[PDB]
């Protein structure tokens, strides 16, 4: 059973298991994104590598949650990992948009679990999320927003392309 | 506009801009303090260096807030930086007293923004302040209180001066 | 008071204090420019870094002036730092144009203070400006003019973009 | 005779010879100051070393002027070096006051020679003084003013002594 569990509600335990599922599903979505850009008829290896690295980060996030589940004396329970929402991911722009949607949904789930932990007076959980997940997600979303802007600029116009080249190759 | 902003209230955005102003104003006060002690008719270079280093720390605090503003998808807005409250800063004791007043006012502003973030259920903001600012301010205020005590002891009496020398040159 | 002041007119002392203000205001303008380009909806990090580095250079210029003020036995007096002329800075081209306007205004202020020092027969001041500021400003303005030309070329046309790429990636 | 002399007035040549004399006399005054503080009944070796180092700097200043005299095709002419104005130099405070008087008189002589060079349209001379002497004198006078303030503070009072110790042994 558990000799260790203290101040760890069944509501948080359940929500932690759900968040693990969401992180693993995110990892799986990114695996699909990465191999799509590795297709010979797409062939954007930088984009492939970006998404494959994100698959690894999301997996690592799930494993940290699972480690924490056991540290608190909760019981990891795994569900079906639903296949990604698309089989083909369109352009770099389409993919980066789908990625930011995905991250904002993980972010919201983190914030929801944080609010639950707060309601349950579970400061360990709250700190765990703050320390390992909330700032990581904020940083990643800012980087993806940056990328979305640059992709839009580059695909949009002569002026846009110009500004990118000056910044990248001069500054 | 912003593709990234999530769970980031207009109230916090505004308060962050105000706190940047207060940190920059603090930095400017410390620049003035440092150059006052560099005057040939004051000539306390250790005191000058202490305040100039604080000017840099307060600037760095503002820049971290501005970075965070952008990471959250808020919009940095800058105001007039009001000149420091004094043109001449009196003795080392007067200056260290003015410094602790200034830090306690920054501290209170941090605590006020923390309470706002808490009311707004913005755990990212709360953690950001805790991790980068609240303990830094507590440590600095304790160091300034230490200094105030030693300055008072040294300027006050034979017994005071004695105790300082034993501690400094023997212990 | 001052045991050291020699050949240092009240007119130069005052003008030095004003120039410190202008350099600090320039630094503040560049802080605003840098964080604008760090926005997720602008996202030109090279441009951000260029302006943030200029903020630091302008701050260092003010500190050197303040050091010189004290070395001559003048009294540093600080005024309100007026907020930058814009909250949003437009394109890279708009920003680099605003930057060169700003530098030419600092340059003219340097030349005006130089003429004053010359009228006042203050060769120390004249040399200080020549040695630490006039050539620095000339070099920076030439670099910004270079940048303005390249930005215009890159945003302007196929021929322009072509010439830039050949120069950058071949030569 | 001189195959090299160009744009080098007899007025500047003469004034350069006089300035060499003043620098050598300053060096001699500092030699006397240094050995006075080496007396067993005075015994302030730090003060001795400060003045002996200044004797060397003033000698080096004269030698640089003499080198410049020859580089311009002028003729070094040496006069009697008058013995220092005092045989005994009183307290550290008295000595540092006499030192700043001496430096201000060298400084004024530099500024006078600068004005002559300017009147004579001799930019080489003007630059030579600016580059090797005017800023050196400004820095040294600021350091002596600093010292005068600290000596006065230390000899004056409990509060003064206190402030010095805090700055020196804490900051
Ligand atoms: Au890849
Ligand atoms: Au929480
Ligand atoms: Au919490
Ligand atoms: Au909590
Ligand atoms: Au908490
Ligand atoms: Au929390
Ligand atoms: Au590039
Ligand atoms: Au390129
Ligand atoms: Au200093
Ligand atoms: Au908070
Ligand atoms: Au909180
Ligand atoms: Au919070
Ligand atoms: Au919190
Ligand atoms: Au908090
Ligand atoms: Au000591
Ligand atoms: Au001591
Ligand atoms: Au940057
Ligand atoms: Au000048
Ligand atoms: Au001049
Ligand atoms: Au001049
Ligand atoms: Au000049
Ligand atoms: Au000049
Ligand atoms: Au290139
Ligand atoms: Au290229
Ligand atoms: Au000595
Ligand atoms: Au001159
Ligand atoms: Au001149
Ligand atoms: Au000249
Ligand atoms: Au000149
Ligand atoms: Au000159
Ligand atoms: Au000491
Ligand atoms: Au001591």
């Amino acid at each position: 059973s558990s000799q260790i569990r203290q101040n760890y509600s069944t509501e948080v335990e359940a929500a932690v298991n759900r968040l693990v599922n969401l992180y693993l599903r995110a990892s799986y979505t990114y695996l699909s994104l990465g191999f799509y850009f590795d297709r010979d008829d797409v062939a954007l290896e930088g984009v492939c590598h970006f998404f494959r690295e994100l698959a690894e980060e999301k997996r690592e996030g799930a494993e940290r949650l699972l480690k924490m589940q056991n540290q608190r004396g909760g019981r990891a329970l795994f569900q079906d990992l639903q296949k990604p929402s698309q089989d083909e991911w369109g352009t770099t722009l389409d993919a980066m948009k789908a990625a930011i949607v995905l991250e904002k949904s993980l972010n919201q789930a983190l914030l929801d679990l944080h609010a639950l932990g707060s309601a349950q007076a579970d400061p360990h959980l709250c700190d765990f999320l703050e320390s390992h997940f909330l700032d990581e997600e904020v940083k990643l979303i800012k980087k993806m927003g940056d990328h979305l802007t640059n992709i839009q600029r580059l695909v949009g116009s002569q002026a846009g392309l110009g500004e990118y080249l000056f910044e990248h190759c001069t500054l």
